[PDB]
């Protein structure tokens, strides 16, 4: 419990909608490279998680 990244609470969202949310409001809130960052690889790590995954119905 040493750690504070961003990055895990992104791990939990499961709909896409909340990826444009959550980057708006880091983005907003720092605007720091940092969110930037991060944004990217949840950003990517979800998308492609979801493409390579398994499709739902």
């Amino acid at each position: 419990m040493t750690v504070q990244d961003y990055l895990l609470k992104f791990r939990k969202i499961s709909s896409l909608e909340s990826l444009e949310k959550l980057y708006d409001h880091l983005n907003y809130t720092l605007t720091d490279d940092q969110e930037l960052i991060n944004m990217y690889r949840a950003a990517d790590h979800r998308r492609a998680e979801l493409v390579s995954g398994g499709r739902l119905f």
